[PDB]
Formats: C-alpha cells, sequence, structure tokens
C-alpha cells in the first residue's frame, strides 16, 4: 500500500440488506432494504459508495449470494466510467466470495490484480454514521456518491497514519458505537464540519483518541 499503485479495498458486507420481523402469527418475515457497496483507496482517502436499491433484487433468488456478483458487476461498471489513469491496478477484497466474481467481471481488465485479505476494515460502521445511514436509507434509486474519509487529515499527516486511524474509527464504532461516539467527541465544544465525516480535533486530541479506540477494540 501507499505506492504510486492505485488500490481499491472493496467491501460488498453491506449490499444484500435486510430486516426480519416476527409476524402474529409467528413466522419470519425478510425484507430487503437499501444497501451499499464500499470501494475505498487508502491513499487518497477516496470513498466511491454505490447506493444499491432494492429494485435490483427484483425477481431474484439467493440474494445473498447475487450479491457477490452484482458487487463485481458495479465495480467494473466503476472502472469502465473512469479513465484508464484513474483505473486501479490492485483490488483488495476481504471477504473470499468476492474473488471469484470480481476475476469473471474484470477479464478485460488484465492490468488489475485481485487478492484477497484477512484485515479488519468494516465499513458497515458507517451504517451507523448518520451521513451514510440516512443517505442509503432514503435513496429511491441507484446511485453513486463520493467522499473523502480523511477530511483535512492529510495536510499534516502521511497516508499510513491516515489509513490507521480510519481503521481504528470504523472498528471501534464496530466494536462499541456509543463508547467510540464518546471518545470521539473528547469536550462539550467538539464538531464536525458539514463536508467532514469525522471530528475536528487538535494533534494531542488525537493521539489521546486513536490509543482510547484500540483499548476498546482490545477489550471487545
Ligand atoms: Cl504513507
Ligand atoms: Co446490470
Ligand atoms: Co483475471
Ligand atoms: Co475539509
Amino acid at each position: 500500500l501507499f505506492s504510486n499503485q492505485i488500490i481499491w479495498f472493496v467491501d460488498d458486507t453491506n449490499v444484500y440488506r435486510v430486516t426480519i420481523h416476527k409476524t402474529f402469527e409467528g413466522n419470519l418475515t425478510t425484507k430487503p432494504i437499501n444497501g451499499a457497496i464500499f470501494i475505498f483507496n487508502p491513499r487518497t482517502g477516496q470513498l466511491f459508495l454505490k447506493i444499491i436499491h432494492t429494485s435490483v433484487w427484483a425477481g431474484q433468488k439467493r440474494l445473498g449470494q447475487l450479491a457477490k456478483w452484482k458487487t463485481a458487476e458495479e465495480v467494473a461498471a466503476l472502472i469502465r466510467s473512469l479513465p484508464v489513469e484513474e483505473q486501479p491496478k490492485q483490488i483488495i477484497v476481504t471477504a473470499k466470495g468476492m474473488l471469484d466474481p470480481l476475476e469473471v467481471h474484470l477479464l478485460d481488465f488484465p492490468n488489475i490484480v485481485i487478492k484477497g485479505s484477512e484485515l479488519q476494515l468494516p465499513f458497515q460502521a458507517c451504517l451507523k454514521v448518520e451521513k451514510f445511514g440516512d443517505l442509503i436509507l432514503k435513496a429511491t434509486e441507484p446511485q453513486m456518491v463520493l467522499f473523502n474519509l480523511y477530511d483535512d487529515w492529510l495536510k499534516t499527516i502521511s497516508s499510513y497514519t491516515a489509513f490507521s486511524r480510519l481503521i481504528l474509527i470504523l472498528r471501534a464504532l464496530h466494536v462499541n458505537n456509543d463508547r467510540a461516539k464518546v471518545i470521539l467527541k473528547p469536550d462539550k465544544t467538539t464538531i464536525t464540519e458539514p463536508h467532514h465525516i469525522w471530528p475536528t480535533l487538535t494533534d494531542e486530541e488525537w493521539i489521546k483518541v486513536e490509543v482510547q479506540l484500540k483499548d476498546l477494540i482490545l477489550a471487545d
């Protein structure tokens, strides 16, 4: 990571989402709700968020499996919409079920290396950040939305440091959302800018936050 090669992490976790309800008759109803693909460049902080509207499942079955293919389809479609100089050199997936669908969808892109990973990068935690969660919930059609998940961090820290910070935030939100949100608000006056994802904190504040988030993850 972090060299001249454009790298994307792709997360399919959140593509097929449902609500499950027990009926008065005692059976379970499962209803799809909107999902999202997260495509993330760890050097620059760029996120492509591809909102998956429930209409894409119309007429279909085995939706959890089909979601792997839909993810690969949408990654390929994004790549074909980009100039060659913006296309990734490497795609990294933390779900093994993505490898074969990507391979078949990307046959026309021989430069692109696909690999698996055991890294813990839980973008599902973003569904807990209201900016993302409501946007996904309320969508009435597919769409793609761009974000910068590093805010203004790269003005003063490296991509390596930024990536590490982001991962600690996401993992902490995943393990204990309520406590992570408290750690991320060290003062009554702590705020997040409207165009930012994360709070505006001092260097000293981030140092403490990062240690606290790490400790929260360790405590599970
Ligand atoms: Cl770096
Ligand atoms: Co299609
Ligand atoms: Co291939
Ligand atoms: Co900014």
